[PDB]
């Protein structure tokens, strides 16, 4: 079934949320509506304003920014790792964090900047369970 | 917990799609970086371009279009209830349908004319089980 009776007694769609994602992310691989070029030191990421407001505590603060809010173009810390942010943003739009051991120091940095603690919290669990 | 491991043996974040649309809706009550009014008769409806190709193929056809893609002011075919309209703009950033006796057939109709066809199914089955 595709849906279920919620408990404020309203009809609410289980794939719904999950549905819209995938299409956004089906959007940002076709590059249609996408408002904002990401640049991490010689890579560029194209994405949706919106996503990386909705995700991230930062994006939301530069986002809602009466001067920043216009820009087109964002440039990120130098000394964060194009792979680590292409990782975050791939978890932005899918719902999963393809982390690895070889990543995990970059993506954890990444999410600390980025603002995404959750995803912070997740990387210093699996940290631990190494030592 | 907040993760998963997925059937592609990567870390899945359960809530991330649904938190990602609470987001979404947020950003629509407060205005924030929406790009279209979608006028319904005399109702005016702000609304987030990328949200409404996601979850609609009349509006997926629209902001696709070269030309319809740069329009700021969208406007329906008169005959559309604004509240149905409402209760299925509501649908879109929350995955919860307001179907009510009252407004189950003008919610359908606008759901046609919205192509947005498990909408009009489930409006199908709760219309058969009243006959
Ligand atoms: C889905 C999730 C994934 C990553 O985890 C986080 C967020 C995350 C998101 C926001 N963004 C808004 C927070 C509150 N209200 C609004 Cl309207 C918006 C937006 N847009 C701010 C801060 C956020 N923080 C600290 C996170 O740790 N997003
Ligand atoms: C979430 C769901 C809710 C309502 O049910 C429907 C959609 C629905 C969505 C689209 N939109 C795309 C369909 C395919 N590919 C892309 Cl990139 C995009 C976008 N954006 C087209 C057609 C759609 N149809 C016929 C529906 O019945 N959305």
């Amino acid at each position: 079934n595709l849906y279920f009776q919620g408990a404020d007694s309203c009809i609410q769609f289980t794939r719904h949320a999950s549905d819209v994602l995938l299409n956004l992310n089906r959007l940002r691989s076709r590059d249609i509506l996408t408002d904002v070029v990401i640049v991490v030191s010689r890579e560029q990421f194209r994405a949706h304003k919106t996503v990386l407001m909705a995700c991230s505590g930062l994006f939301y603060s530069i986002f809602t920014d009466q001067l920043k809010c216009n820009l087109s173009v964002i440039n990120l810390d130098p000394e964060i790792n194009p792979e680590g942010f292409c990782i975050l943003l791939d978890f932005m739009y899918t719902s999963r964090l393809n982390l690895r051991e070889g990543n995990i120091m970059a993506v954890m940095a990444t999410a600390m900047y980025l603002q995404m603690e959750h995803v912070v919290d997740t990387c210093r669990k699996f940290i631990k369970a190494s030592e």
